[PDB]
């Protein structure tokens, strides 16, 4: 209407709105205390109110920008705490909001947030309820202050949740404890995503950005018309973009007017949307987002007529060729909804190299009659590794998978550190977990998504402290050729082993008194190390040690002396692996 404020706060409802507020405050004044953020939240809902009752008054007809600038600009320390972001104020909008928005900072310096012991976390969240959860939402937004709001409202209210169910659990610890690791994992992963897919747009552009959708959303909608989901592509390359560029409000606005349009197309889209469209504005976007694949149409024909058969595949191409390498990929993707995205864009550049070369050359359907077969061996290959891998993973557990894996990398990138060879190996491993108990038709997209978040975690960490030439190639690929090229390194023959270090193979009776998990990451830090001093060790040599260090922990962790038993049974232990590996 007249009052984009009053009309904020009618969609979203008074609770919604608040926390909105409080985020998006958080993320730009990601230094101002909490009870500061409380009384601007008060003072913005109190002034939102006075327009709901009436929509002429004073001040109400401004601009959301308008108002959140001038109040910014109203913060008393904003120079002496923000030094340039206070000149923001000396300019009008919209360079004020872009001068706003180009000071957040991605990268505050302040402590980690420490999770406290469940009986606090409990106690706190049960004498005030509100003040726990807000403060938690506070710290959280002014520590990611890219991350999309409402995203970080739905997390927050999944917390809730849990605290809600587990703090009157007979085992608080067993109960919360999961449910935060869980929800800690997903947020962290689905702020990577959003980082990662903005930038892939930068490096790559917006066709190869395109592409991608194309595939996913023929899968997720197989019934939509190719112009359909050409439209979709396009609108929704132009959402991307515009939340890539972070002001809060554009992407909102456009992630609202695709949701709509989409909920407005149900019929000729999909017919799973019907749960998603009837929810409030706010998670509607999110809703649509998440919904499961539709049911394929069932009679579709063979891609052979249009795509190879067809007198017209040059001339069809060569009119609008990224429309048809699209046409293409849709009908491809719309029928296999148990590829990996990626898959189906390594197909589809096959099929445009192929046309390329082809409709050059002497005789084109000649030429490209055979190009199907050409799909076959990039199909196969990560079904087979999919089937290899989850068969070693049914064979070992987890645990013990997770030190294959170790073993595995650890002689292909042995210049890696222990801790990140660790980490990703460990996260590797929960990549079996988790997709290896999907059937077949799930498995490959589960791999992918999984293992996207994982090599990339990889990735992050590496370009910050590089130290393999393979790696920072396999990192700096297209995201395509992202995982294929991890598959494809090679065991490092060229490494010269790393010099013996008593320390660190001297273990002490703590290591009896850690978590499950930290043991774990203990015993493996050592494997890693082991494979790191001994590279050529043999599989058989490396269980031979891995049985006597198990002996060796149970023993020494069984007597009525612990502290030499280690330090004893130890220097036993290291002589006779040191001189068993040779
Ligand atoms: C989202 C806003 C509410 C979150 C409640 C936070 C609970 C504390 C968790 C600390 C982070 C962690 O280590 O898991
Ligand atoms: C109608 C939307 C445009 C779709 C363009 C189709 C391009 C398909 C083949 C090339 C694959 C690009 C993958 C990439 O380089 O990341
Ligand atoms: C005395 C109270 C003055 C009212 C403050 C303005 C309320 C509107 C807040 C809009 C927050 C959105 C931030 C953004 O995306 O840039
Ligand atoms: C002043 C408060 C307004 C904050 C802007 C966020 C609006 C959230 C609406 C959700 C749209 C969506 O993601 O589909
Ligand atoms: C699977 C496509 C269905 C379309 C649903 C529209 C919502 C997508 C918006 C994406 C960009 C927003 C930022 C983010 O939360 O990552
Ligand atoms: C260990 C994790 C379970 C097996 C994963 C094998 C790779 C699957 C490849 C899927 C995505 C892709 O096509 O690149
Ligand atoms: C650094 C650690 C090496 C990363 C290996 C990533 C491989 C992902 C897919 C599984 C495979 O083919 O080995
Ligand atoms: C280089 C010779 C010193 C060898 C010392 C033994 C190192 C043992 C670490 C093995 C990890 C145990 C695997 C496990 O059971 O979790």
């Amino acid at each position: 209407h007249k009052s984009e404020v009053a009309h904020r706060f009618k969609d979203l409802g008074e609770e919604n709105f608040k926390a909105l507020v409080l985020i998006a405050f958080a993320q730009y004044l990601q230094q101002c205390p909490f009870e500061d953020h409380v009384k601007l939240v008060n003072e913005v809902t109190e002034f939102a109110k006075t327009c709901v009752a009436d929509e002429s008054a004073e001040n109400c007809d401004k601009s959301l920008h308008t108002l959140f600038g001038d109040k910014l600009c109203t913060v008393a320390t904003l120079r002496e705490t923000y030094g340039e972001m206070a000149d923001c104020c000396a300019k009008q909008e919209p360079e004020r909001n872009e001068c706003f928005l180009q000071h957040k900072d991605d990268n505050p310096n302040l402590p980690r947030l420490v999770r406290p012991e469940v009986d606090v976390m409990c106690t706190a969240f049960h004498d005030n309820e509100e003040t726990f959860l807000k403060k938690y939402l506070y710290e959280i937004a002014r520590r990611h202050p890219y991350f999309y709001a409402p995203e970080l409202l739905f997390f927050a209210k999944r917390y809730k949740a849990a605290f809600t169910e587990c703090c009157q659990a007979a085992d608080k610890a067993a109960c919360l404890l999961p449910k935060l690791d869980e929800l800690r994992d997903e947020g962290k992963a689905s702020s990577a995503k959003q980082r990662l897919k903005c930038a892939s747009l930068q490096k790559f552009g917006e066709r190869a950005f395109k592409a991608w959708a194309v595939a996913r959303l023929s899968q997720r909608f197989p019934k939509a018309e190719f112009a359909e989901v050409s439209k979709l592509v396009t609108d929704l390359t132009k959402v991307h973009t515009e939340c890539c560029h972070g002001d809060l409000l554009e992407c909102a606005d456009d992630r609202a007017d695709l949701a709509k349009y989409i909920c407005e197309n149900q019929d000729s889209i999909s017919s799973k949307l019907k749960e998603c469209c009837e929810k409030p504005l706010l998670e509607k976007s999110h809703c649509i987002a998440e919904v499961e694949n539709d049911e394929m149409p069932a009679d579709l024909p063979s891609l052979a007529a249009d795509f190879v058969e067809s007198k017209d595949v040059c001339k069809n191409y060569a009119e609008a060729k990224d429309v048809f390498l699209g046409m293409f990929l849709y009908e491809y993707a719309r029928r296999h909804p148990d590829y990996s995205v990626v898959l189906l864009l390594r197909l589809a550049k096959t099929y445009e190299t192929t046309l390329e070369k082809c409709c050059a050359a002497a005789d084109p359907h000649e030429c490209y009659a055979k190009v199907f077969d050409e799909f076959k061996p990039l199909v196969e290959e990560p079904q087979n590794l999919i089937k290899q891998n989850c068969e070693l993973f049914e064979q070992l557990g987890e645990y013990k998978f997770q030190n294959a894996l170790l073993v595995r990398y650890t002689k292909k990138v042995p210049q890696v550190s222990t801790p990140t060879l660790v980490e990703v190996s460990r996260n590797l491993g929960k990549v079996g977990s988790k997709c290896c108990k999907h059937p077949e038709a799930k498995r490959m997209p589960c791999a992918e998504d999984y293992l996207s978040v994982v090599l990339n975690q990889l990735c992050v960490l590496h370009e910050k402290t590089p130290v393999s030439d393979r790696v920072t190639k396999c990192c700096t690929e297209s995201l395509v050729n992202r995982r294929p090229c991890f598959s494809a390194l090679e065991v490092d023959e060229t490494y010269v082993p790393k010099e013996f270090n008593a320390e660190t193979f001297t273990f002490h009776a703590d290591i009896c008194t850690l978590s499950e998990k930290e043991r774990q990451i203990k015993k493996q830090t050592a494997l890693v190390e082991l494979v790191k001093h001994k590279p050529k060790a043999t599989k058989e040599q490396l269980k031979a040690v891995m049985d006597d260090f198990a002996a060796f922990v149970e023993k020494c962790c069984k007597a009525d002396d612990k502290e030499t038993c280690f330090a004893e049974e130890g220097k036993k232990l290291v002589a006779a692996s040191q001189a068993a590996l040779g």
